[PDB]
């Protein structure tokens, strides 16, 4: 019955969202638990790669709209943590989204906060909060243009339209498409593969790819150079 | 036969370029009129989404090469407005390009300045000014890479080659492809769809998506959080529905 | 037998990497020769576009792993030049990658440093250094996300996987795919096409497309406006 649970298999930690009646929507306490799970993952020396997976046939419907306006609603912190929980956490290690069913609104934002996205053939991603007038305040306006280009990003943001798996893959919004029911396993396999590689190197390259955004090239290249030292140590 | 005219249909404002002899090329006075049309749109509280449409079977051929070297030539302002007119204006509300025929040179730049692009199946986009030796000075060198990625932007910019609708859609250069004759209508329908959503929320998300470019992620996320206060009145007005 | 040579045909300069026993891997001395070749190109007023081509059926396998840990290894300079040689050089004129065989590790970074990439249909690109535990330190972490978007870049970087030509084209990692053995010719043809346009204007647009990254839009636009002055002489030359 816990909204969030964590299962580990060697160096891959799977963080699991489970709110069957709420289509894995995330309220205040669920957000805090998601944040706690990723903070533990980040600090855990034995954990190399995480997987974020929604249980029971869907990924995440976004913020819990029933709970908004109540004591259980998402917390609104100007400098973070983000309303969905970990959406402003800059992890030292990668996370793979394992998406079944719907990843919409705050749920697409959690997907986008992950480093890679594995989706099932019938899954749907979208900015559905467009319909409701609830703004993207879990990084969607920053990550969508950077992940897939401003043009496509503006399409998804302005229209709020659904994006199915084949289009999602074609435009780079997701990285793998697998059969129905297979997302968790495919993501965990991918995570295990990334975890088998030399880890300080994975982390130096990842951290640089993320940090370079918004930097002038010379400055970005000076930072990238620091990876040598990271992997010597 | 005014070069620029404006037609409104509820909350959608259509800005129409019409210079049949010049294939909708934009000289100085036309640029000023385009700028004024969009300035008016920006200030009109009843107007939610604009459509930029070229009349008589084409979008825009670029800056008017025939007006070059005359007092009808495009104006060159170091800090704006841009030569094509509205190309350095940051509108508070979105614009959709409705592209028939050609969107080339300064004309592809107008298309890129819009938020979304709907093109007809036989239309052609391109940095044709490459052949002419006329530089991109209406944001093309900035918006092409950010819109479709640096690699494809370099292809289009270096070669100046034509891009047909098929390829344009595949690479994200355009967002919708429709049948010949249908761009204005399809763009207007898409515009009405966007205008039917809660608008302060639309504008908050759009403004952040535009502004985050070049910012460090933390500062960008701090700015994005501002959207809560932007929609506060509108969320309350809609509290019943919600 | 020289590791690097240079051949010119009119305004197109082809820089050729040839280390057939080492799969065109780049050690310290080869890197220095690649840098010198591109430095010469950059200063050559008659050279308009460069082509980077690997001889003998492959492009470049990255840093020479056998030279690594010796005094022939790549040099490590905090502020440049880059270990592969020219990878931190911001050239005043464009370069086209002509890829056969493999462009991996440092080799994919040289490909990404070029402006355009023409690849052979059986060619393979990849971040193979992921397996080796050697970091991307020739701009791959910067150029990959900017070139094809953050999502696809993270795929390639984290997994280190091989990307074939068809996928490469589809995702914008390469710009043209041609038949086996034809990358050099196809790149030289494309280079000559680009060389035939007015060049000050090409260079103004290119420099602005590069410089704008990281800049706020407004500052980027102010910089872009400078292209008018850059082309002033050329515009008059072409006036009538
Ligand atoms: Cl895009
Ligand atoms: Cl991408």
């Amino acid at each position: 019955q816990p909204a969030v649970r964590v299962e580990k298999a060697g160096p891959v930690t799977t963080v699991i969202l489970n709110r069957p009646h709420a289509r894995n929507a995330v309220d205040g306490p669920t957000a805090a638990a998601l944040l706690a799970a990723f903070t533990e993952f980040d600090a855990d020396p034995e954990a190399s790669v995480a997987v974020l997976w929604g249980d029971n046939g869907t990924f995440c419907a976004g913020a819990d709209l029933k709970a908004m306006g109540t004591d259980r609603g998402n917390e609104l912190h100007p400098h973070g943590p983000g309303p969905m929980g970990p959406s402003r956490l800059r992890l030292s290690k990668p996370v793979i989204a394992a998406i079944s069913g719907h990843a919409v609104a705050g749920g697409i934002e959690l997907a986008l906060w992950c480093d890679l996205r594995v989706v099932e053939e019938d899954a749907v991603l979208g900015v559905f909060c467009r319909r409701w007038g609830v703004p993207l305040i879990d990084g969607g306006t920053i990550r969508l243009p950077r992940l897939i280009g401003h043009s496509r990003a503006m399409d998804l943001i302005l229209t709020g339209r659904p994006v199915h798996a084949n289009e999602a893959l074609d435009i780079g919004l997701v990285n793998r498409v697998v059969a129905r029911g297979q997302a968790r396993e495919a993501a965990e396999t991918l995570a295990a593969e990334i975890a088998a590689f030399p880890q300080q190197c994975v982390r130096a390259d990842r951290d640089s790819a993320i940090a370079q955004w918004g930097m002038a090239e010379e400055a970005a290249l000076d930072n990238e150079f620091g990876s040598i030292e990271r992997v010597a140590t």
